[PDB]
């Protein structure tokens, strides 16, 4: 018929969208920004100050029985800025076209990363922890119990939620566990900009969202057995001690170090509990029939590790009223009581927190200076997690090419361990 | 007592000032600045004849 000129077209304004950008966890936690001149000399960290406990006393006479104060703190810092690096030459540049479009999936793959760290910290950092000993969907109410303890002992343990609690699902273990808790369903429908957010369900055993991510760790399962305490130590709640020039350095409220008698196979992020010890509520001081549970921050030697919260007797008889006051622990770590591993098995882990509990704490990278000339240097903001990074370009004449940066760097801290907490299935070994 | 967080201090304002040095002999000796663009052709060099015996 008609023999013509043949072209190829390529639709200008229709991008195929694939990837979605969904970042329900970054979302829930808290950003802070601190003045970056000081946060420049103090080592990129701050500390932050906890809200003190009172100790209250009952009569009229209270001669020779006021307390002292004590106000704990913890530290935020921030990690090795991520960001994304790519290179032009200069015909390339002529359309600009897939430049725009490469600036645009850095955005999205920084807040991925982003979701990412906050994901695996909380799954790393988390105290209490909720296992269940064979897969979620066996037996009856698997799923109920799954998520309703871990909303019981966040209740019970009294501590703060007034921003809300969460709790997220891996995908796979939702599918199991959704067949029960929708039946069990008080709240209505969603809004759809929360449910395409990623919220599933609402007011879940008194849980406010309960969330799916799908960037959850998989949690291995801890080789250490037969470890018990070596020797008797209680924790006292300090805002610093002395050192050996004899200067007050800030302790941090969590974070105790322990002596047990092997320190071989566990390693950073593995739950563990003492034989006899409970968790404590935190305003009535009374025994909660859950067992005290904590995760170890690092190993530091085979004889040592670093748990993330405090144990704080009660029944301490060292403790001052106001140290007293954030007791936490009904009892101290006796001379040799077994350390009972609650990383049985490899289990893909859920997270349940208190709303802020994690603080992702964000700097400027201020290469708008004079000392940087040959550099072109903007602001860059990536409005899906709320985090402004830098986006920076420097083309060389030898070769007619440009480099673009786009550097965004942030920190993920979990200020409240005791809040993040891990739900571990079909733990049995 | 009151215990709570420690702080560390710098006043970047107040600046120990320690040293002040005095430059007598490079103010007391000349300054000349030839042409650059002859000196470039010369190896940075100039030629001035002694008074004559």
């Amino acid at each position: 018929a008609l023999n013509e000129g043949q072209i190829v077209t390529l639709a200008v304004d229709e991008i195929i969208e694939t990837i979605s950008a969904i970042t329900p966890m970054a979302q829930k936690a808290k950003k802070y920004t601190p003045p970056a001149a000081s946060m420049q000399r103090s080592s990129n960290t701050i500390w932050m100050p906890v809200e003190q406990e009172s100790p209250t006393q009952e009569g009229w006479d209270l001669t020779d029985k006021a307390t002292g104060l004590l106000e704990l703190n913890v530290a935020v810092n921030m990690g090795e800025p991520d960001n994304d690096f790519f290179q032009l030459r200069a015909d390339d540049l002529r359309d600009e076209t897939a430049y725009r479009r490469r600036i645009q999936s850095a955005a999205r793959k920084l807040a991925n990363n982003v979701e990412l760290k906050v994901a695996n910290m909380a799954a790393e950092m988390g105290s209490l922890v909720i296992t269940s000993p064979d897969a979620i969907g066996t037996n009856t109410a698997d799923a109920w119990n799954f998520v309703a303890d871990a909303e019981e002992i966040m209740f019970s343990r009294e501590l703060n939620r007034d921003m809300g609690t969460s709790y997220f699902f891996n995908p796979q273990d939702y599918k199991k566990a959704g067949y029960d808790l929708t039946k069990r369903d008080i709240f209505g429908r969603i809004p759809e900009e929360a449910y395409r957010d990623g919220t599933i369900q609402r007011q879940v055993a008194g849980f406010d969202d309960v969330l799916r991510s799908p960037k959850l760790p998989v949690l291995t399962k801890s080789t250490a057995t037969g470890i018990t305490v070596s020797g008797a130590q209680s924790f006292k709640p300090v805002a610093w001690q002395l050192d050996n020039d004899g200067n007050k350095v800030n302790v941090d409220n969590r974070f105790a170090t322990v002596t047990l008698s092997a320190t071989t196979g566990m390693k950073r992020g593995d739950k563990i509990s003492f034989a006899g010890v409970k968790f404590l509520g935190q305003m009535a001081k009374n025994v909660l029939a859950q067992d005290a549970t904590f995760s170890v921050v690092r190993v530091v030697d085979g004889t040592h590790v670093e748990i993330t919260p405090k144990p704080v007797a009660l029944d301490d008889v060292s403790l001052s009223p106001e140290q007293r006051a954030y007791a936490n622990v009904n009892t101290s770590l006796a001379d040799a009581m077994a350390v009972n591993i609650l990383n049985v098995k490899d289990a893909r882990t859920n997270v349940f927190w208190a709303d802020d509990a994690i603080r992702i704490v964000s700097q400027p990278i201020p290469a708008n200076h004079e000392l940087f000339a040959g550099m072109k240097t903007t602001s860059f903001s990536i409005p899906d997690v709320g985090l402004n990074g830098i986006f920076a370009t420097q083309g060389d004449i030898s070769t007619l090419s440009g480099l673009c940066r786009i550097a965004l760097w942030y920190g993920v801290n979990a200020t409240r361990p005791e809040a993040i907490g891990v739900g571990l299935p079909g733990q049995t070994a």
